[PDB]
């Protein structure tokens, strides 16, 4: 346990939702936060590679700037 560990994400850090089974996980790799499907409901492409990634609204806006 350091910083990024899905091992104690059981609350999105966004919302406050309450993962559980019956919803996925999902983290930002731009920020380094853990998301919910509410939060990290979208996808930016990035300049270094010619592909959508998953990143919480916040960063799609750093992007799509
Ligand atoms: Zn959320
Ligand atoms: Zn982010």
């Amino acid at each position: 346990r350091k910083w990024a560990e899905d091992n104690e994400v059981q609350n999105c850090m966004a919302c406050g939702k309450g993962f559980s089974v019956t919803v996925r996980r999902h983290h930002c790799r731009q920020c380094g936060n853990i998301f919910c499907a509410e939060c990290s409901a979208k996808n930016a492409l990035t300049p270094s590679s010619k592909k959508p990634v998953r990143v919480c609204d916040a960063c799609f806006n750093d992007l799509q700037g």
